[PDB]
């Protein structure tokens, strides 16, 4: 079973398993039950910005989500990621739909990892995605090319999102993300678009065991990240 | 009077004005009396590294100081830099000797400011220093091009440091370091070599962020580290 | 008098002084008579891209000028920058109108110096009203739509003729040493040239000069804020 | 059979097959018979620096090899990389010994790819024993002194003859696209060739190939871990 650290963008509140009563960002450590959340005033059809940061000094996992000329949502939680995750990881985005649905649409994604024993580094930047985007490991329903974006869940030829969908995008190379100062910054832009009165289920940035894969039946409320609601 | 934010690498305990009784790091917000500090087992004649970090999400100004295969010292303080400094700053290193002295030798320095409204960026890297290093503003006793290093304080033609010295290096361009921001952030690193014949060296190195038009105050040698008008 | 290396987005054919008959890109080495040019189908009112590059191994100053979904214009030229420019320089953008006019809005500017390692990078995506890390010379202003207008624009948003302005980055840039294994720079910028005139004038240039460089008195029109005369 | 573009640090003159009469650097386009070479005074037991660069505007593959306080060696050649290599590639270092031998230890390695923007950068300043973001192939090991040993070294530190290894970075790299205003890469690395032989052999190269690229069976000695034969 995979070991998951994730920052979630949770559009659909599953109160029966812990979610607050509103859309919300939060920090997920080994569980879909967030260890901390904030209210996230999601904006249908609006392109948004997510930034995630962590360093081995403060060991504060932190993230912002915003739309232009609006109040951001902010969440942060103390984690020694070197204690929780393995030496090598992969970095990625995940998303899912259920009974309810939305487009889970990635217009850009960037990452920068620095380790200082002295310094090793990795950086990659996606402002567009192509149909055969060979430096991404695409899993589940994830495609690229159309147009020219990364789409995590299923969406029709005219742009209409489909329920009970799950997909992930992992950058191809593993990342050394702690050694016995270190830091990483992740940035992405997303476009959640839904005809439903309630959209679902949300996007996530995650860091996993190198050989992580979507768990069986992880559509909907489990975001492509988790075996179960535990 | 200049508005100073600083990370200090304090070699000489001046306990008459607040210092703990050991070499320490600390965070300096508008005062030479640190808001917080930690024990910095300084190593004489050893080349060490310093890394300073800050962001507008956590607003926690933090710094590490370390010598190869040894324990680093750590210090961090919660600070909304937008609330203390002006929009435009300049960023710098400073150092000072007094009765006691040391080489305050800079072997490398780097900086990265990111501000996201979207992104504006600033980076500069110094692995060596020429004699006419036109992108620094040298104040007081600071020279460049001996080895290819920045020397914040006075040192002889054969490398021997001198008492009652004070000097500063500042990068030429001013820096946007907060907007009214999705996220802002900066990282600063430098490598130093402190070397002294004294049994106690003094007074320390600082990394500093100031009003653009800041300079060394009158008589800020010693415990005042080139940064502060007074011991208040 | 200044030492100027410039790449020029020349919108107005001043054939009297060697311009081709059409709008051109061009490389400018101590003279407004470009040492080399190529043809640039400048699209009026379109945001374009430009990239400028050089290394001390090949010593080829090169430039691309582009509009989404159309063929780029390309120009390149062999010059030892160290034998022309002084050890320290400043970097900038310049623009001029004359009898005819155009807006010279800049939407973005970037730069990277490597000297081999010493390094320098700034990215401007948007410009504030008090953009303190830029030296503004002449008619140049910042803040309006968050951009850099090199030349004067009225409050109707329309361009005034016979104007000249420049933005230089505040920090001096070390652009060659005698002891370099490699040295290199990249410069990139986006612009927008909006003219109600039949023929817009006069163009944009990215430039590297002596640190103390200033707008040559009279440098409007064909002279692009760079050169005192047309020699 | 693999598609190979390489810049070769050729320590041994295999004159039988077009090597010059001295150690050289050189650009290898689908052949071990370098298209272009320059003389390189390789210094035994000393750390050196190699820089490799290309952009799609100039279409000029150039390379610099240097030692502190000695004249650099320089080589350069005109190739439209996109007419040679496929859309996607992997990047790497290769090395070989044959009858005579040298250590081929890499102290650091960097790379930057820019596609107009899509980008990729990695910096290796040190190599742990389980360096999972490198594909190791043949005799190559990591960790010992925190370094990358392309070829076999004994437990006394001595270089073994007739050896071959390669380090490819694990992520595919997109090194051209038909819709590129500008694409470019740079690669830097530091090496240390230590040989007790009168004549060290065979050399190090930085290479770009088809993503599925493998060591050619028998590619030791003069063939650098890159080419099936000397054709
Ligand atoms: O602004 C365009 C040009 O206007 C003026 O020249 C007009 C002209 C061209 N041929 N005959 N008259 C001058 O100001 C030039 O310097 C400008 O380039
Ligand atoms: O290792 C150096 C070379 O050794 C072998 O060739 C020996 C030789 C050359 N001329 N006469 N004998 C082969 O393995 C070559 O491929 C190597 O370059
Ligand atoms: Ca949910
Ligand atoms: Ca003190
Ligand atoms: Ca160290
Ligand atoms: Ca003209
Ligand atoms: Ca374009
Ligand atoms: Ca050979
Ligand atoms: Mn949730
Ligand atoms: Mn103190
Ligand atoms: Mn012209
Ligand atoms: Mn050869």
């Amino acid at each position: 079973a995979d070991t998951i650290v994730a920052v979630e963008l949770d559009t659909y509140p599953n109160t029966d398993i812990g979610d607050p009563s509103y859309p919300h960002i939060g920090i997920d450590i080994k569980s879909v039950r967030s260890k901390k959340t904030a209210k996230w005033n999601m904006q249908n059809g609006k392109v948004g910005t997510a930034h995630i940061i962590y360093n081995s000094v403060d060991k504060r996992l932190s993230a912002v989500v915003s739309y232009p000329n609006a109040d951001s949502a902010t969440v942060s939680y103390d984690v020694d990621l070197d204690n929780v995750l393995p030496e090598w990881v992969r970095v990625g985005l995940s998303a899912s739909t259920g009974l309810y649905k939305e487009t889970n649409t990635i217009l850009s994604w960037s990452f920068t990892s620095k380790l200082k024993s002295e310094t090793n580094a990795l950086h990659f930047m996606f402002n567009q995605f192509s149909k055969d985007q060979k430096d991404l490991i695409l899993q589940g329903d994830a495609t690229t090319g159309t147009d020219g974006n990364l789409e995590l869940t299923r969406v029709s030829s005219n742009g209409s999102p489909q329920g009970s969908s799950v997909g992930r995008a992992l950058f191809y190379a593993p990342v050394h993300i702690w050694e016995s100062v270190a830091s990483f910054e992740a940035t992405f832009t997303f476009l959640i678009k839904s005809p439903d009165s309630h959209p679902a289920d949300g996007i996530a940035f995650f860091i996993s065991n190198i050989d992580s894969s979507i768990p069986s039946g992880s559509t909907g409320r489990l975001l492509g990240l988790f075996p179960d609601a535990n």
